[PDB]
């Protein structure tokens, strides 16, 4: 058998289906993960020079899935896909300035994008340091305007809430807002489904590094570890501990087989 026949032997080993969006019952709203096959021109054109079948060098096609995260009913999203191998890293940024600058450079260094969960307040009187977000080509997403309990909140102030800080942020970066994420997490199903109706996805998360209790570095650190999984989505602030624990935490979630990057990498259907 020559090469060509033991790359086609192998392709069925190699090959996954594509996965469906779907309302997890207990993590809700979850995207949809591409599937994979062997694509046969480019693995054999990686393994014809040295004459033999070495599964590190198969190159593939991507499959999409049919139910895409768009199809589903309005529905926080607390995760990416569970086979997806990357992580999402998220900051709710209200406070914090000084923070700011490092946590930018470390993210930088790592070639990696968060998605800055911006107060709408917080823009208004710190517009140089929204800029500077943006013009380090982070994210940007909704943190309401003044950090209420959006639970309690009547519907009116829910939207007040949502449709202010859409218009600071907008204004102060030119980007569009694809996310928005509830104060301290709290929310009922009315909020989720009047930030649908500014074309905003609800983001939750899955791994809280409590790093506004100003834990030592290291605890904050193992904490993320030891909880982080396949399409966690982690929350920090801008803090002293997360911007001293930020630059060791990628370097191991990268030497974990992980890829980090912002919501909407983390949410694309593309296969790492």
């Amino acid at each position: 058998d020559n090469l060509y026949e033991e790359i086609q032997k192998h392709a069925k080993q190699y090959e996954i289906a594509p996965q469906n969006a779907m309302i997890d019952k207990i993590w809700k709203a979850t995207p949809g993960y591409n599937g994979r096959q062997v694509d046969m021109e480019a693995s054999y054109n990686n393994m014809k020079k040295l004459k033999k079948f070495d599964q590190k060098h198969l190159e593939f096609k991507e499959v999409s899935p049919s139910v895409h995260l768009e199809d589903l009913s309005p529905a926080p999203i607390y995760r990416g896909h569970p086979n997806k191998k990357m992580v999402g890293l998220t900051i709710d940024d209200a406070w914090g300035n000084e923070y700011l600058p490092r946590i930018l450079e470390i993210l930088k260094k790592h070639d990696v994008k968060a998605t800055f969960f911006l107060e709408g307040r917080w823009v208004k009187e710190n517009l140089r340091f929204a800029k500077m977000i943006v013009d380090a080509n982070q994210e940007v997403g909704n943190h309401s305007y003044t950090h209420p309990n959006m639970k309690t909140l009547s519907s009116d102030e829910i939207r007040d809430q949502l449709q202010k800080t859409n218009r600071m942020i907008e204004a102060a970066t030119n980007q569009k807002v694809r996310w928005f994420r509830p104060p301290s997490g709290s929310f009922r199903d009315e909020v989720v489904k009047i930030a649908d109706d500014f074309q905003m996805g609800t983001i939750m998360w899955t791994v809280d590094t409590i790093d506004w209790k100003r834990p030592e570095p290291d605890v904050l650190l193992q904490r993320v570890m030891r909880k982080i999984h396949p399409g966690a989505i982690v929350l920090m602030h801008p803090t002293s501990s997360t911007t001293e624990a930020l630059d060791t935490m990628i370097t191991k979630l990268k030497e974990q087989g992980y890829k980090v990057g912002n919501i909407t990498e983390l949410l694309d259907e593309k296969r790492v």
